[PDB]
RNA sequence: GGUAGUACACUACU
RNA sequence: AGUACACUACU
RNA sequence: AGUAGUGUA
């Protein structure tokens, strides 16, 4: 940790060139990590440290009486030992990943000790204590021990030490040898899979093809290799050498004519600009009109948005019939003749209520009563109309279309040419984007919408997302408030959200509408109206009927059809709009979309209109049409390629980008994108990076300038670079998902295909060649690679077999694997046709391969079932298959994704899963060795190791150009010499590769599979044989599709389906080269890493023949690359080593059978853009905009809590991706509305819980009772949904916790609440507490408890609706129609429940046998749920359902009153009332308060961390976030109390045998012993037992089910207990980068609070505790952290700001009355002082005394004479340095100042400086000497205490006079142009007092001219007097800041005048109480406009003048 | 020409 | 209605 | 363990 032993390590690694020594400096790493991690622990503990202290020592120690000799002690050596209570313990420390040291050192010592134990009749304990460094999670042994010290909080880090061993590793990475001397073990392989392998393998025709295209040599080699065992062999790697050598010759010519094309290349390479754009761009309109029919007319438009809409009339009334009445008489008095104005009156006629307005609402009244009252849909009675008036009436808003009332030639022209019901190759028909007229037409358009919506809206603004969030955002972000505000008050939400409430008024009325009836929709507005059409995926047919007084006052975005006049004004009719359920739901969520677009566009940028930004965002938001999808993501390529340094954006333009304007808004945004283009071809200079702060051990201040300097996209303003990137990336996600057709996408998918195959077969017959041939691989080069980086990754680990076997359960069974029992769908092929019934295809087309769809779990249970499969070891199995699955069939689907064209997704069969998983896997753990593979990396990790390259390829082009350039500068300090000086380049190729499937050489896996050293020659014949029958595979057309394709009737003309597939004669097509996509990612991936590793060795080659240094990095997901080149030379210019660095990927990418996408490839000089993922330069940066947007998305619909529960995490996701806090409200606040919306909770609805519940808001009301979440965005991003529950508790803590404990740790706190008085609680606080007690929480629970269950055990929903839902058809499912057979079985179902508790862990764990898993299969059928979810469900239905039985009885509540103590189904309403009575009738005492926070709190050390965290917090200086960094969350539950796995921990509970398959017996017996502990203790077995027979006595039988599911709690309860280490994958973009759990929460604190800036979090106590998941905590930790941060903060800070002889003084007076954190300073040196950590503080200790030649005895045992010391350190006076020897230097560490303002103290007078308001200050105390010296004299009067001073030189005495250090920053001279600030030591002139002295000097001559009130001079006596009378003045009236301030400057400037005497002699003039002429002096003051003065001197008299008119 | 089972939401500062 | 890589919810 | 959702390729 120390960082001169860093640099030392360092040292040692640079100059070591022996791999000899390299061994030596790993064991030293290895070792000074367990030392280190001894220190901290013993540090933690408050032990003496020890380390290898002889047992025969420890014995005289502990018994110094006994004689030695009397027996001879044992050679081991314990790292320490501690004898208390008659008990010695023997310690160890381990620092490893697993437990067989510990293990075998524990019984080692145990033994060895026995004998001593026995004699001298002491007991001895053995304790070993183990940290795991990747995981810091603590593993102790003994329970004992754990006993003594109940908190251990060992918070250290590791992170230094693995960057030695990865920089070793580095370093000696190409040496094999230590790569050997550094192995573990020997090369082991495990048992073969198979016995034999397979010998009709050498028969197949494609490995026939395969031989005879290679020539002889390398099929001789081929042979040879897959012959190869290397078990057998003297040497693994005999073969993989052979074949290298063989290459070698080939490889090296290759790499060095590569290498030699470096000169041929010339300087010219694909740069965009504006002449390549343009030739695209004409090209490009050339192909779509080639394409397209283009349309001239603006009649030919499509809408924009399927909606029109009018301001409201504050005149009309808002009631439903008045709105009814009134839509009624303005459709019958439509004026003049159209085409369907007949139809429009006839129908205004047919809803004319007339006036029995009270007769119609009485019948609608009565009808929804009775229908209300049934929880099951009311059936068997008839709906019948009542005839009112002219209107014949079935429900409210439901009118039969009447045949009086219309003339049939009416109706029928209504209904069809109108609304198209009953409705009955030419080119797809777009206007022209390119046409002038066109574009003035959507510019008019734009316009027009602008005109409209920018008004106000002349309503309140108030609604639930401001009411309730309004609050949070403002303090987050008050411009991001004021936006909000704004964005309310305009039309656009107005019309957005009459829209959503409309289109939801549609779909509810939609779903009862008959053939006959159509229902009118109405909306807040009382203008905008909806008819909806009859209709029979469902489809909604509606046209928007809008009012309005004033002709073409109406927004219409082309959806109109006509305007009519009619009474009172116009009516207009929107033509008929049939719509999807699924984009009508998008329609509904769309208010979210369109604020969340509003406030991520607006946000930060003054340069922005609010009303551009709407105007854009209400057509994207509400696009739900595939125009606007073939826009939003090709302007990523043209916009981004543009920008680019070299990319091909002219043929992307040309040959992809292919616009589809069928709207207006589409033709607009084309040419938003086109100009867009061009402006980003002018503005790709204006990038520009921040000045590098390096501190050469971590980098900050790091990434690309703000300034708006770039030209916005999508409308007028300038953005900053992540805004521009935002703005071309964000567009993208604006899409929906499933927008396309079944249809077309099938035809269109299968086109492309079945085209790539005929390619194939017809150009493609070459595999090998060397002149880089399409779809072709170099032999040579591939084989070559393939045998180094084989050779490399099975050298690095040595176990690779049994990793793979262990990693893949290739051992265990087939039922114990995810991805073969999961509920996907899978491919069945055999006879089907009765269960598929199809049969006019089945008889027209012979050959037709008949095929079924089932599910996976499904089919296993039939391959079990017959015998076709066994529970042998899977891998056997799977080889087994490899042989006998001779033909492999697939099928393929269309994802539906939210992209132009859709995707083909390929469903397989089972025996292709099993086979495709064994190679998977193979290369899947090949690929985790590989640190350039990124599928092996977890997710979200890839944004850390984007951070990590491109941080270490900044160090390098710094040192590399700095030790280059030497020379040079020295020379500087010549523009011939600064001509020839070498620049550094860097380049990043952000690449996409073509076809990465489809277009593949599948050859190349043969070798792969062929040359692995880890298999044997069987495993390797089989595995070829799957692979050959694989490329066999056919490929069967979907029955839909086929269908499609026989009911054409019309030949297509050159139909590439009917050719391959023979005139449709067959359903199968031979697929070959294509392997199918996701099947192979990691073989795929493997391939693509040793092609850029050819490709880093090319680049390698190349720069040494220009005597350079190069530095590359690729990063290899699947198909998309990540390469950087850093690059320092001299030879040549940049130009021509991009062209060569360009041309040499293309062509190593098609070395290997790749292919870039050079169309989308492009290169950049800051950017990287590895997988949606940005590093902009070296700061980490990610488009959050997706997730917040997915904050509408669907969800299960299970209940209101449930809803809520799923959008909270996209929140949390946006939060983690660096969403400000404003936003990531906003987000919230959208979720809340979207779940009150779906279930009818809105302010003022019928389900609103506001009224029922004793709340003010609903943030009172808890989250499980509809409820809104308040909580801090910390504690909600990291708890997660609990953060309510904790931060109602941690507010009632605040709220009524004593004085004296009001700032101590929560445990204290919490213990302080049996003072608590409940009568002071108020209602609503009762309220929640009881909720929490009863309905969260269980009677019996007790205060006593020392162990509970926690808050992760336990679920919050308590209002869930319940639906009569049918579970669905499930006939083609085997595994259920065995199910059904048994359940009709006599009395199956007994037995199988039977055995189900027989072996309770299969409830809640998988089976590992054949039988287990048949059993649980048949059990999931009981479930209600899993066949609900077997059966298909539109989302779109589900919510439309949940909105229309909102009213019904659906909540159970007799489940609800089960919970507290000891009917029908309950609306909300009544359940919230009936939740209230009960409520009301229990009691509340301060015995259940502690029972709730013991349980809530006390439980989780997450959750007293949390709480710690919030209420100890110091929020410290504000500042920028200037370079942000990655850091994962760390764990917060660090001590380990069960070791094995959680599945094998239940197995051995459930029987009673410790010794278990796979289980350590001695190691499950100390798990089942806590297991056996945690259950009696929390009583789950009694309270389970008691339940059960109270029920069975209730119902008279035994409830079998019912033991079935208290089983599965209990054991649901027992799995979280002993649930491991999880160790997620969470990484959060920060500040700063984070290592210990404090920083992190210190980091996430201070980023969460405000969007503009971020601060500084220290906490005033030690926030963590050490504690267990499921175990009270009642013991708080010590002091001694406070009292080191304390002391180091003094001893720096005495050394840094204070003169060398007030050093010693100062530190006694601090000490003797200060306090440090409401700690007493004096208390805090005691702790130290009698403390076992006094190493830490030696020249602390010696400038005070103390030091008793013990410490530093101690210090010498750790690496010295009392009186030597006292001589030594005469000269220096340094308090926190001292020198213990002539060199030696004993030191202690710094500490941040941001902490200083935690010291409490009288103050320190001397001269005229007080030193306490120093330590207090805030811009004084920075280390730099400019800044120091360039502060103001603002900042520095604090400090000003003279009291009679004459002089400023002798009151600065007292000031340090050594000297400082200041920032020095230098120029880098690279193509991305910087300037690296570093600090350096300072020379003798510039010190802490010289700077005050010029800061004084300076700023007094500034303010002192600012204050020349008199011409003469400040030293005037008229301006004296003048400075009297103000003086006296502000002495009169009431103090202020502004006044203190401006009296302090004068002051100091007098003493620097020596003007002294006279200040303190000011008083009152002689000729001045008269407040009328002092009011008139001072208006009568000349004050200054000098700037930094003159706002001030305002401020200053106008505060005096309002004061004093005040006053009188 | 005839036929076309199918119980309910919003109801508002507008 | 697929492979993989995750994350978060509910039972 | 099952189910749902989201992001990624
Ligand atoms: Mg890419
Ligand atoms: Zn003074």
């Amino acid at each position: 940790m120390d960082y001169q032993e860093y640099q030392q390590f360092l040292a040692r690694i640079n100059t070591a060139r022996d791999a000899c020594v390299a061994k030596d400096i790993d064991v030293d790493l290895l070792m000074a990590r367990k030392d280190y991690f001894g220190r901290e622990l013993c540090k933690s503990l408050n032990i003496e440290y020890r380390n290898d202290v002889p047992f025969i020592d420890i014995i005289l120690d502990i018994r110094p009486e006994v004689d030695p000799l009397t027996i001879d002690a044992p050679h081991i050596t314990p790292d320490n030992y501690l004898y208390i209570n008659n008990v010695l313990y023997i310690i160890d420390y381990k620092v490893s990943v697993s437990n067989e040291s510990s293990v075998i050192t524990y019984d080692k010592y145990y033994e060895l000790t026995r004998d001593i134990s026995d004699r001298l009749s002491i007991p001895i304990e053995i304790v070993i204590i183990r940290i795991d460094p990747v995981s810091r999670d603590l593993h102790i042994n003994s329970d004992r021990f754990k006993e003594l010290y109940p908190t251990i909080v060992v918070d250290i880090n590791f992170n230094q030490f693995f960057d030695l061993k990865q920089l070793l590793y580095e370093k000696f990475g190409d040496d094999e040898e230590f790569l050997l001397k550094v192995a573990h073990g020997d090369f082991t392989l495990t048992a073969p899979w198979c016995k034999t392998g397979c010998p009709e393998f050498w028969k197949h025709p494609i490995y026939k093809e395969f031989k005879m295209s290679m020539p002889v040599p390398e099929r001789r080699l081929f042979e040879e290799s897959v012959k190869f065992n290397a078990y057998e062999s003297e040497r693994w790697n005999t073969n993989l050498v052979k074949i290298r050598e063989y290459t070698k010759k080939d490889y090296s010519e290759h790499i060095s004519k590569s290498a030699k094309n470096i000169f041929l290349a010339s300087g010219f390479y694909k740069q965009p600009n504006k002449n390549e754009i343009s030739e695209g761009w004409t090209l490009m309109v050339e192909r779509v009109q080639d394409q397209r029919e283009i349309s001239k007319s603006l009649h030919d438009q499509k809408p924009s948005i399927h909606f029109i809409w009018g301001a409201h009339n504050p005149g009309n009334s808002n009631n439903a019939t008045f709105k009814l009445i009134l839509l009624s008489k303005s459709l019958q008095s439509i004026k003049g003749i159209s085409t369907y104005t007949e139809a429009f009156k006839s129908l205004g006629k047919m809803m004319d209520i007339g006036d029995k307005a009270i007769e119609y609402e009485e019948f609608c009244m009565s009808l929804k009563s009775k229908a209300r009252s049934s929880w099951k849909q009311i059936m068997n009675k008839k709906l019948e109309p009542k005839q009112i008036n002219n209107a014949l009436v079935l429900w409210e808003q439901q009118f039969m279309i009447n045949n009086d009332l219309i003339d049939k030639s009416e109706k029928l022209k209504l209904f069809k040419n109108f609304c198209g019901i009953g409705k009955h190759v030419s080119k797809p028909k777009i206007l022209d984007f390119d046409d002038a007229n066109m574009y003035l037409a959507s510019l008019t358009m734009m316009e027009q919408s602008k005109k409209i919506l920018s008004k106000s809206n002349g309503l309140k603004p108030d609604n639930f997302i401001l009411n309730e969030f309004g609050s949070r955002i403002k303090d987050a972000n008050k411009e991001t408030y004021d936006n909000m505000h704004k964005i309310f008050e305009t039309g656009y939400w107005q019309c957005i959200s009459d829209f959503s409430t409309l289109m939801k008024n549609i779909l509810s009325v939609s779903q009862y509408n008959r053939h006959n009836t159509f229902r009118i929709a109405m909306c807040a507005n009382n203008n905008v109206f909806a008819i909806v059409f009859p209709s029979a995926k469902a489809t909604v047919v509606y046209s928007i009927i809008v009012l309005h007084k004033e002709e073409e006052n109406i927004f219409n975005p082309g959806c109109l059809h006509g305007t009519f006049k009619c009474m009172n004004g116009y009516i207009s009719i929107s033509r008929a709009i049939r719509l999807d359920k699924e984009r009508c739901q998008r329609i509904v969520s769309s208010p979210g979309l369109f604020l969340t677009t509003c406030l991520l566009f607006k946000h930060d940028n003054p340069t922005l209109v609010m009303s551009d930004i709407m105007n854009f965002s209400i057509y994207t938001s509400l696009s739900i049409t595939k125009s606007v999808l073939s826009l939003t993501e090709p302007a990523r390529y043209m916009i981004m390629n543009s920008l680019a340094i070299s990319s091909n954006v002219k043929d992307y333009i040309a040959e992809k980008f292919s616009p589809y304007t069928k709207t207006l808004f589409s033709v607009y945004m084309t040419r938003l994108i086109k100009n867009a283009c061009f402006d980003a071809y002018d503005q790709r200079q204006r990038v520009q990076l921040r000045d590098i702060y390096l501190s050469d051990y971590d980098i900050t201040q790091k990434g690309i300038k703000d300034n708006r300097e770039l030209t916005s996209i999508w409308f007028p303003g300038s953005v900053t670079l992540k805004e521009y990137l935002t703005q071309i990336y964000l567009p993208f996600y604006f899409n929906a998902k499933g927008l396309h057709e079944k249809h077309h996408v099938m035809v269109d998918l299968a086109k492309t295909i079945l085209e790539i195959e005929c390619e194939q077969r017809e150009n493609i017959k070459e595999i090998w060649s060397t002149n880089c041939t399409k779809q072709t691989v170099n032999l040579k080069i591939l084989i070559h690679s393939l045998c180094k980086n084989l050779l490399a990754d099975t050298s690095r680990h040595n176990h690779l077999r049994n990793r793979i076997e262990n990693r893949n359960n290739f051992r265990r069974s087939i039922t114990t694997i995810s991805t073969f029992t999961s509920s996907k769908s899978c491919l069945k092929i055999g006879d089907f046709r009765k269960e598929k019934e199809y049969e006019m295809l089945r008889n027209a087309m012979p050959n037709y391969t008949d095929y079924i769809s089932t599910k996976v779990f499904d089919r296993l249970y039939e391959l079990l079932d017959k015998k076709v499969l066994t529970d042998k070891p899977v891998i056997e199995q799977i080889m087994d298959m490899m042989i006998d699955h001779k033909k492999f069939y697939f099928t393929f689907f269309n994802k539906g994704q939210k992209t132009s064209k859709d995707r083909e997704i390929f469903v397989g069969e089972y025996e292709a899963k099993m086979c495709m998983y064994a190679v998977e896997r193979i290369a899947k753990e090949r690929c985790k060795l590989n640190p350039d593979e990124m599928i092996s990396e977890p997710g979200d990790g890839k944004l850390k190791v984007l951070e990590q390259k491109s941080e270490q390829e900044i160090r390098f082009l710094v040192e590399t150009t700095r030790q280059k350039n030497r020379e040079i500068d020295e020379a500087i300090e010549i523009e011939k010499l600064s001509l020839g000086k070498a620049k550094g380049l860097k380049m990043e190729i952000n690449a996409d590769m073509s076809k990465w499937s489809a277009q593949d050489v599948f050859y190349k896996y043969f070798w792969l599979i062929a040359l692995d050293p880890i298999l044997y020659p069987q495993e390797k014949e089989r595995i070829l044989y799957f692979m050959c029958n694989y490329m066999d595979k056919e490929l069967i057309l979907p029955d839909e599709l086929l269908f499609n394709l026989l009911d054409q009737k019309v030949a297509y003309q050159n139909d590439i389906i009917a050719t391959m597939t023979n005139q449709l004669n067959s359903n199968t097509v031979l697929i070959k080269r294509n392997w199918l996509q996701g099947n192979f990612n990691y073989t795929s991936s493997y391939v693509h890493s040793c092609a850029m590793s050819v490709y880093k060795e090319i680049l390698k080659e190349a720069i040494t023949l220009l005597d350079g240094s190069i530095l590359v990095n690729s990063l290899v997901h699947s198909d998309d690359n990540q390469t950087s080149i850093t690059i320092v030379q001299d030879k040549m210019e940049n130009d021509k080593i991009i062209d060569f660095a360009m041309k040499e990927f293309e062509r190593a990418c098609l070395t290997f059978g790749c292919q870039a996408n050079m169309k989308k490839t492009y290169v950049t000089n800051c950017i990287k853009e590895f997988v949606s993922l940005f590093n902009l330069y070296g700061e980490p940066f990610s488009i959050y905009g997706r997730f917040l947007l997915t904050s509408v998305g669907d969800c299960a619909y299970i209940g209101p809590y449930e809803d809520l529960a799923s959008r909270i995490s996209s929140a949390q996701t946006a939060i983690k991706h660096g969403c400000p806090p404003s936003l990531a409200w906003v987000s919230i606040a959208i979720s809340h509305w979207m779940t009150s919306l779906t279930y009818n909770m809105l302010p003022g609805q019928s389900n609103d819980p506001i009224d029922y519940f004793p709340a003010e808001n609903r943030k009172d009301i808890p989250i499980e009772l509809n409820g809104v979440l308040d909580a801090p965005l910390s504690m909600i991003s990291t708890v997660g949904l609990e953060s309510g529950n904790l931060y109602f508790l941690i507010k009632l803590l605040s709220k009524y916790t004593p004085v004296m404990q009001k700032r101590e740790s929560v445990v204290n706190q919490i213990a302080e609440v049996k003072n608590w008085k409940v009568e002071d609680l108020t209602d609503n606080e009762i309220f929640r507490l009881k909720i929490l007690r009863y309905l969260v929480l269980d009677a019996e629970m007790d205060p006593s408890d020392i162990m509970g269950e926690t808050s992760d055990m336990r679920g919050r929903s308590i209002l869930t609706p319940r639906k009569f839902t049918t579970a669905g058809s499930l006939r083609k499912l085997y595994s259920f129609s065995k199910y059904q057979d048994r359940l009709s079985s006599p009395g199956g179902m007994v037995e199988l429940f039977t055995y189900l508790l027989e072996k309770p862990e299969l409830l809640v764990t998988k089976g590992e046998d054949m039988k287990d898993y048949m059993e649980s299969v048949i059990f999931r059928y009981n479930s209600k749920r899993f066949k609900e979810s077997l059966s298909i469900q539109n989302p779109a239905q589900l919510f439309i359902e949940q909105i229309l039985f909102s009213h019904k009885p659906v909540i159970d509540f007799s489940g609800i009153r089960d919970k507290y103590i000891n009917l029908g189904k309950v609306t909300f309403t009544e359940a919230y009332r009936l939740l209230m009575r009960d409520l009301s009738s229990l009691e509340l005492t301060n015995d259940d308060i502690q029972v709730i926070y013991s349980y809530i709190i006390l439980n989780d050390p997450m959750m007293i961390t949390i709480a710690n965290t919030h209420i100890l917090s110091i929020y410290g200086s504000p500042q920028r976030r200037m370079g942000m960094s990655c850091s994962t969350m760390p764990e917060f539950r660090n001590l380990k109390l069960i070791h094995h796995s959680p599945a094998l921990v239940l197995r051995a509970y459930s029987k009673n045998n410790p010794d278990i398959q796979g289980a350590d017996p001695t190691e499950m017996a100390r798990d089942l012993v806590h297991l056996k502990e945690f259950v009696e203790n929390t009583n789950l077995e009694e309270k389970m037992k008691v339940r059960i027979a109270m029920n069975e006595a209730e119902k008279g039988q035994r409830d079998i089910v019912f033991e079935l599911k208290e089983m599965t709690r209990f054991y649901q309860v027992c799995y979280e207990y002993v649930k491991s280490t999880e160790h997620k994958i969470k990484v959060f973009i920060l500040p700063a980068k984070s290592y210990t759990t404090t920083d992190f929460c210190s980091l996430m604190q201070g980023n969460l609070i405000k969007d503009k800036e971020w601060y500084t979090v220290h906490y005033l106590k030690q926030i963590l505790s050490g504690g267990h998941k499921a175990i009270m905590q009642h013991n708080a930790t010590s002091e001694q952290n406070i009292a080191f941060e304390c002391f180091k903060l003094i001893t720096h800070f005495a050394d840094s700001f204070i003169d060398s002889l007030s050093r010693s003084a100062f530190l006694q007076l601090i000490i003797d009355e200060f306090s440090y954190k409401d700690v007493k300073v004096s208390k805090l040196y005691d702790i130290i002082k009698n403390g076992y950590n006094r190493t830490d503080f030696i020249p602390l200790l010696f400038r005070t005394g103390d030091l008793r030649q013990a410490d530093l005895d101690k210090y010498d045992a750790m690496k010295i004479l009392i009186r030597s010391l006292d001589y030594l350190n005469n000269d220096i006076f340094s308090l926190s340095r001292i020198k213990v020897g002539l060199d030696e230097f004993a030191t202690i560490k710094k500490a941040h100042f941001s902490k200083m303002v935690s010291f409490e103290g009288p103050p320190i007078k001397t001269g005229l400086l007080d030193l306490t308001e120093l330590m207090k200050s805030q811009d004084l105390l920075n280390l730099n000497y400019d800044n120091i010296r360039n502060s103001n004299l603002i900042s520095f009067s604090k400090l000003i205490c003279c009291e009679g001073s004459d002089n400023i030189n002798d009151g600065l005495e007292f000031l340090s006079d050594d000297p400082m250090n200041f920032t020095e920053g230098e120029a880098i001279h690279s193509t991305p142009i910087f300037n690296i600030y570093y600090s350096k030591r300072g020379e003798r002139h510039m010190t802490y007092r010289n700077a005050i002295k010029l800061l004084i000097e300076r700023e007094t001559k500034i303010f002192e001219e600012a204050f020349t009130f008199s011409e003469n001079g400040f030293i005037s006596p008229e301006n004296l007097g003048c400075l009297e009378a103000v003086v006296s003045l502000i002495k009169l009236l009431k103090t202020n800041e502004w006044s203190t301030v401006i009296d302090k400057c004068i002051h100091i400037c007098l003493i620097k005048n020596g003007m002294d005497h006279m200040y303190h002699s000011f008083d009152v003039p002689k000729c001045f109480i008269n407040w009328v002429m002092f009011r008139e002096f001072i208006n009568s003051l000349p004050g200054t406009d000098i700037p930094p003065w003159n706002v001030m001197t305002e401020n200053f008299k106008k505060k005096c003048i309002a004061l004093i008119n005040s006053k009188f």
